[PDB]
């Protein structure tokens, strides 16, 4: 009565597991994860990536706490060079990249980048693969796209925790907004999606979800 | 500004979507959901599937309550044949099968048939399909197998809802009971687990997750 | 170095990648591939897996074979017991099996069980599962299904090798015959498929396929 | 009837199945399949994707070539603005594109874009999505990446077709060029792999291989 299973070797992305080590300045473990990056925007210009970088520390001022530190710096260097520490949870390493605010290149903000205050430690795993999506579905009409998608986060009217399916129930009747990132476009956008258990097909959205190694963000072979 | 994403048709399980129509004498929409069958039984003998059946009516005596009554009509008959309506999730439709139960077959309880009083629409649907196990993780150690395994449920301590990420960040530290189908035994079986988001691994139990078409529970192609 | 990649433990069937083992009883590593086990068979009451099992030997007679002698001592036997030596891939083991051939069971053959001889070396590898199915497709009519089905083997000749895609040119306008493994009914069944590249969707059969550790034939996880 | 199937919508990619189309100025179907394109080039600044680009003219002149009319024509308006029509396999859509071949730019050949002749349908379809990949297998030493990989070719010689498996037994032991989509590079890339058959795990690359609407390289919801 033996295990008819054994173990072996195979390769995942190295922003897995347990991460030795994090070397981060200021010590803090939070951050400003930059989601939805615009054409030709200072923060564009300046390559952060949507997703995988976190904006941990501007000018030398580590930026551990949720407040408008981070927006009053950048207000007050509307059009200066500004020196940002980032993080990514590709490469687990840190980097300098400057960039430069403006009112000056056309679109919505400062950096033309969409952020949000949170942790930066295992933030590659909370990931939700959007798979297959029927028609007329909740997660069609709301613009969710087969396979392409992959659900990365949540506008949290109410609270509770972060895992999906923990969601869409309690939205039962109003909508929802989802942080949803494409692998074409590469970048975040917002959709806004009304669950529906009785929609007249599979689950609440009416589409499939992946989790795991085998549903995360792709990522390059080399750094 | 069009979109790049059209409609098209594809083979699904007849089990799915909505359902046209029920036919239930009783009138009623819950029963008793099949879980395990034992070999060499009673439940086997007369051909209870698990995870797909349904027992709606014993004798005539429909089954929309979760009292006493199954389990006494059972202690009754002991040695006798008693008749059972079964609905089935796979083929959406009613059939009648004779068993006999007994305490001669030599194993535990009188139908060798693990059961549990719940609603058998959409029941097809709520099944998570694990996927990947990482070694040494939670999974791994509770005896869940990558790829063969599907959670169809669990001994729900505590309540909240039901669908399954939404229970192991809350079972942070007491185990949790799990009901998993096997495609290789096609039989459930009882996995008790120690969710940990800190074990060292992905997620809370080091295991992928697939939800929705791509990760049901097989079906021969007719009835 | 700059790799993003690292090296991690996953669960795997024992019946994998590492090429073990041999060990048999009159040496070799050919046998009877079972594939088909009919209901209410000798083969079926005899234990015999469908394609996990293969008869190597009938009372201490070694299968080097693809001649008539397995027919022969079965119809020597005609309604008495013989000794079947059994190699599963599934538990890489050897087991004496007890099964009586028989005139009077009514189905098709002594054993009613549909045999093919091959070699047992990663032959759970050579498995192709059938993922998506679109509607009016070749693999629709044919009667493949979505997920549940895996094609396990071809008519070889011309002498290839076993490989799907590899047939699936050379057959573009007459029917090819395929193998097809359920993990439903736990069979295997032949599907005649007929190839066209014109069909009007993707491929020549108008499915999708997976190969690899992701698409096998599930496994339970003890012996 | 006995059939436990039936049929359901779902949104599909529109460069898919359905053959079409052609439309194309100076008619025709081949075309120069833009791979690579180098960062900081004339063919980035003019917004060629690798994989979904086909160009199909330059200045007018339809390229039903593989010879040096496009090397040519570049080599003649060698810092001057040249026009090209450019083919999608993503949009369906032909557009222009200006672009201004120079021997200043410091990469290679006029535009920093690889190419390759050859036609444009279902090409979108001939795509092998990477999924699992074994430590040490020839997939990754090669340089193959799990699920971040799809193999889009081969070098064709001697013709066949363009099919992956039934190129990997004929190289079984001298090795193979494969070119490779990154969805994080967004890029294409040469790999050079030694197939194994006993390599010691899975197959003769020791990676799993996905096909069809799971597994394609992934597009936009909007154009």
């Amino acid at each position: 009565s033996t295990s008819l299973y054994k173990k072996a070797g195979f390769l995942v992305p190295r922003g897995s597991g347990s991460s030795q080590s994090v070397e981060i300045p200021g010590g803090g473990t939070e951050g400003y994860h930059v989601l939805r990056v615009q054409e030709n925007s200072p923060g564009h210009r300046a390559g952060l990536e949507p997703f995988f970088d976190f904006i941990v520390s501007i000018n030398g001022s580590r930026l551990n706490k949720d407040n408008d530190t981070l927006k009053d710096l950048l207000k007050a260097n509307v059009e200066k060079p500004v020196k940002m520490l980032i993080y990514s949870s590709k490469t687990l390493e840190l980097r300098e990249a400057s960039v430069t605010p403006s009112n000056l290149w056309g679109g919505q903000g400062l950096l033309g980048v969409s952020i949000r205050f949170c942790s930066f430690d295992g933030a590659n795993e909370n990931v939700w693969h959007v798979l297959e999506v029927e028609s007329n579905s909740p997660a069609a009409l709301a613009g969710l796209r087969p396979h392409s998608d992959y659900i990365i986060g949540a506008d949290t009217v109410m609270n509770e925790s972060e895992d999906l399916f923990s969601l869409i129930e309690t939205h039962e009747a109003k909508p929802l907004k989802l942080y949803v990132y494409n692998t074409d476009t590469d970048n975040c956008r917002e959709v806004i999606i009304t669950p529906n258990s009785a929609w007249g097909g599979e689950g609440s959205l009416g589409c499939g979800i992946g989790y795991g190694y085998l549903h995360r963000i792709p990522t390059r072979p080399f750094e």
